[PDB]
């Protein structure tokens, strides 16, 4: 007698779960997540924005870092997402319960967020998290303005259908810094060709490489910092080795072409 | 450096996950779940009803047992629930994707089901499962009829706000058998007194004991069979030692009174 298997929790590298203090990126923009997951806090005179929250169990750490920055729960106005996987949108439901924040996302991300990442096109129910509702649906190229910082959505479907880059202009040393928070361009274990759940997967990825290459991009940040060669633990040198958006897109495309060739061979 | 803890999966006793073949309860009614979780299949000339599905990973086993019974995915018309915890509603989302089934539930169970059991009044996010939407909302005492079997909802709030007993009349040996599928009356680790998330918890449980005592009840079944002294592995004697609804309610109330006294002492 063999019982059905136990449910398996979504476990990750310890660095993904390693708390860090807030690391300033530009005058209004801070990394407040963990060593290996991005969660960006943007502070304005008219409230704060969070872009991604990381894993589900990061909610309280995020709230601590906001507090350290001067941002109370009522000051958090808006949550934006790169994509609605558990390691980026994980604590969103809880953050909505514990703060004033409302979520803006595109339709694809909203429907995946609302089912807590279940029935994923590639992962099935293997990587789920508490579901949350979007409060605003955004379209490609739409802007959201908070405390006068202007965030623009750039859709870059592929990693998930709803993958989005967010761009905004901050400052440092009195000069503008065009920040591009580009989503993942990876396809981990995905069936790329002839996938019945995502028939135009390859065309979407190619289009997304071109989108990312062309972003306004003085500084690139990514949901997994290593993807853009950030090292959040490296202090004053954390961003020193960061890729350009062009280099990030080129590397992702070369990796993707390799994966396609391997899929054909396997 | 101490990272945040990994997520912990909801793991259960192996007997809860031990597949069994269909066990007939009455002419139209079969247990098709596992040794220690109830999932009742009711077959009519106008489609089938499932009452509970057990754990999330039981979906395929349920579908196998339906097939063994003559019930194809398109023949499954209706899913009813005792309560929307992971060990009873776990596979509902997947069953909806893979069958014709629609879900009927009361409002409390629908909202908990739709958030996949997250933000539970007592468990928090400790016991979550894939979310699903209800297709029909039922009121207390409302009837649903399928292929001419009449199911009546009897609300028995306490274990969850949306806890429901379902009753119907089947036959055996040409005589009616009034079957009562009563929900859990347990309060595992619950704060009973002065609970800010459930202020009238104790009054609801007392009312629910009285509801259960009074059900039409030739045969009692419960979501955890041991609660009503069923032994699904005992073959022709599986139901021999089953409690009456009266005895089940009395035992739950005595246990509940003990728990209250212990809570006061602790
Ligand atoms: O390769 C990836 O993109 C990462 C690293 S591990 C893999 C599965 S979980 C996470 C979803 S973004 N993913
Ligand atoms: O005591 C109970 O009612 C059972 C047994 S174990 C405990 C927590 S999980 C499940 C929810 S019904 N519950
Ligand atoms: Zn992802
Ligand atoms: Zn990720
Ligand atoms: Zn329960
Ligand atoms: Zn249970």
């Amino acid at each position: 007698e063999v019982p059905l298997p136990q449910l398996r929790a979504y476990t990750v590298d310890a660095s993904w779960l390693q708390p860090m203090a807030p690391l300033q990126i530009a005058d209004h923009t801070w990394q407040i997540g963990t060593e290996d997951l991005t969660a960006l806090l943007v502070q304005t005179p008219d409230g704060a924005v969070l872009l991604d929250g990381g894993m589900p169990q990061m909610a309280s750490h995020l709230l601590d870092n906001m507090k350290a920055r001067g941002v109370t729960p009522r000051d958090l106005r808006l949550i934006l997402l790169s994509h609605a996987h558990a390691d980026h949108a994980g604590p969103v439901a809880e953050l909505k319960r514990r703060t004033g924040a409302k979520v803006a996302a595109n339709a694809e991300s909203a429907v995946l967020l609302a089912r807590g990442g279940s029935d994923d096109l590639h992962f099935g129910d293997g990587i789920t998290y508490p579901p949350a509702n979007a409060d605003r649906i955004v379209m490609d190229g739409e802007v959201i303005t908070v405390g006068g910082i202007v965030f623009t959505a750039h859709f870059m479907a592929g990693h998930t259908p709803g993958s989005t880059a967010w761009t905004w202009t901050d400052t440092r040393n009195g000069k503008p810094v065009r920040i591009a928070y580009a989503d993942s361009l990876s396809a981990p274990g995905y069936q790329l060709q002839g996938n019945p759940r995502y028939p135009h997967l390859i065309e979407d990825y190619r289009r997304s490489f071109a989108t990312v290459r062309a972003l306004p991009c003085d500084v690139l940040l990514t949901p997994h910092p290593g993807a853009s060669n950030w090292d959040y633990a490296a202090g004053a040198r954390a961003g020193a080795k960061a890729l350009t958006c062009k280099a990030y897109a080129d590397a992702a495309e070369q990796k993707f072409d390799g994966q396609l060739a391997k899929e054909t061979a396997g």
